[PDB]
Order: C-alpha cells, then sequence, then structure tokens
RNA sequence: GGCUCUGUUGGUUCUCCCGCAACGCUACUCUGUUUACCAGGUCAGGUCCGGAAGGAAGCAGCCAAGGCAGAUGACGCGUGUGCCGGGAUGUAGCUGGCAGGGCC
C-alpha cells in the first residue's frame, strides 16, 4: 500500500514454500492491496517463483516487485547457500 | 490500463534412476568397572603319588569370557543445501516468457 499510494504499479511473491500458510497469507495481504500475487504450492522451489515473478513483473511492466523469503536462521549455511543461489538466480 | 486461456518454450512439484560437492541417525567392538564352587587358561600356597626323578586334582590372584556402562569404523534407515546436475515418465498439477485473442 506505501508504494500503492503515489501510484507504482506493485505485485507481490511469495518466497517461503517452507513455512505452513505462508503462501496464503501473502495472498491475503495481497488481497488486502488489490494487487496480483504470484506464488505456486508449498514445497517449491523458492529461487524458481521468485525468477518467474520477476519475468512476469518485466512483461506486465509492473514497478516495483516485492520478493518475500522463508525465515532462516544465521547459524544455517544451508540456507544460506540456498539465498545466494536466489540472488545467483535473480 | 489490466487480466484469463490456447499455440510454442523455460522452470518447478510429485513418482522412478543416477553423479559430484555440502549437513545429520541403530546393532557390534575399544576403555571403565563387575561375576565365590558348579563355563576355560596360567594355576602361587597347600595337598595327592614316588626313596628319588618328576607328574597330578585344583582354590585365590590375573587374563579371556559372561553382566552393566563411557564411545569406535563399516553395514541399516533419511534429506526446506548447491551444480536452476544428468535422465526416465504423467492422459498430470503449478508457474513464467513469447504469438495473441477476448473480457472490461
Ligand atoms: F514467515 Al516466517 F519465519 F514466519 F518467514
Amino acid at each position: 500500500r506505501q508504494f500503492e499510494q503515489q501510484g507504482k504499479s506493485v505485485m507481490l511473491a511469495a518466497g517461503d514454500t517452507f513455512r505452513a500458510a505462508a503462501v496464503e497469507q501473502l495472498q491475503v495481504w495481497g488481497q488486502r492491496n488489490n494487487i496480483p500475487v504470484i506464488a505456486q504450492h508449498t514445497g517449491a522451489d523458492s529461487a524458481s517463483v521468485i525468477f518467474d515473478a520477476i519475468q512476469a513483473a518485466k512483461a506486465r511492466n509492473i514497478d516495483v516487485l516485492i520478493a518475500d523469503t522463508a525465515g532462516r536462521l544465521q547459524n544455517k549455511s544451508h540456507l544460506m547457500e540456498e539465498l545466494k543461489k536466489i540472488v545467483r538466480v535473480m
């Protein structure tokens, strides 16, 4: 809504396929803002979803795209490598 | 100014197979101690046979070994990691691009 206020078009992307009902939550937040939200399912690859979200945003000429991520502790290296994979794909 | 679904293509999930790299799981054995005579070995002391030479049954101690524990390698069972790994397969499910219609 903050980015919806000055007239910038906003689209949301769900990057958490791990936690339960995160997709549905961001879909609720997306419905409250009356803006399209791109997500697939729980368990899906996050980097792929975010990638497709950016591609779609480029095709739909979306001004601002916000990409969510899964909650992760810093002491976990594999999740850090996953996030690095997300960035690398982006 | 947005959206949906077809044509084509890129991913992803599930089922099956496999490679590399990156994180995590039992039963046995090594040490800690334990088990009087009635599994075994060495068997002190003592005792049995003998003039002598020497053998003998065998307690304790010790070592296996049998109970109970502290953890060591391979078998057995798993995976929200990376190479968007390589493949098989869906009449599948989800997502994106493009050629676009049409709906507003
Ligand atoms: F949405 Al969360 F940990 F609760 F990423």
